[PDB]
C-alpha cells in the first residue's frame, strides 16, 4: 500500500511537470514527504476574480488514489463552496471520489468552481445568497476578503 500510494503520487506530479495546467501549479511540499502538497491556481482574468492567484493545500492518505486527498484553499477567499477553515465542498474529492482522478484533474474541477460555483451545496450559505440573488454585492465581497 505504501509503494503503490508513493508510485501513484510519483506519477501524478510527473504528469503535471510534463504537461503544466495553464495557471496551475502544485508539487510536494518536501522532496521527504509525497503526501503534503502546495499548489496555486489562478483565477479568471474577469472582475471578479481578477488574475488573482490562491494557495492551496492538498494531503493525501496513505491509501490514494482508494481514498481522495483532502484539499483546502490556504489564501483566504469567499465563495459559496468554501467552508471557513479553506476546506472545500467538491463531490468528487468527496462522496463521487473516483481512483480515475489525479492531482490534475482535481485541482483543474476546483478551477472551475471558482469561476462557476455551484449553489447547491452551499459550504457558505452567505456567499452562495449573493451569488444566486445580488451578483454586484457577491463580487463586492470577492475582491474585498
Amino acid at each position: 500500500m505504501s509503494s503503490s500510494s508513493k508510485l501513484r503520487l510519483l506519477s501524478d506530479l510527473q504528469q503535471l511537470q510534463k504537461d503544466p495546467p495553464e495557471g496551475i501549479t502544485a508539487s510536494p511540499e518536501s522532496e521527504n514527504d509525497l503526501y503534503v502538497w502546495n499548489a496555486t491556481i489562478t483565477g479568471p482574468m474577469d472582475s471578479i476574480w481578477e488574475g488573482g492567484i490562491f494557495f492551496l493545500r492538498l494531503t493525501f492518505p496513505e491509501d490514494y488514489p482508494t481514498k481522495p486527498p483532502k484539499v483546502k484553499f490556504t489564501s483566504k477567499i469567499f465563495h459559496p463552496n468554501v467552508y471557513k477553515d479553506g476546506s472545500i465542498c467538491l463531490d468528487i474529492v468527496q462522496d463521487k471520489w473516483s481512483p480515475i482522478y489525479t492531482v490534475d484533474s482535481i485541482l483543474t474541477s476546483i478551477l472551475s468552481l471558482l469561476e462557476d460555483p455551484n449553489p447547491d451545496s452551499p459550504a457558505n450559505p452567505e456567499a452562495a445568497k449573493l451569488f444566486v440573488n445580488d451578483p454586484k454585492e457577491y463580487k463586492k465581497r470577492v475582491r474585498k476578503c
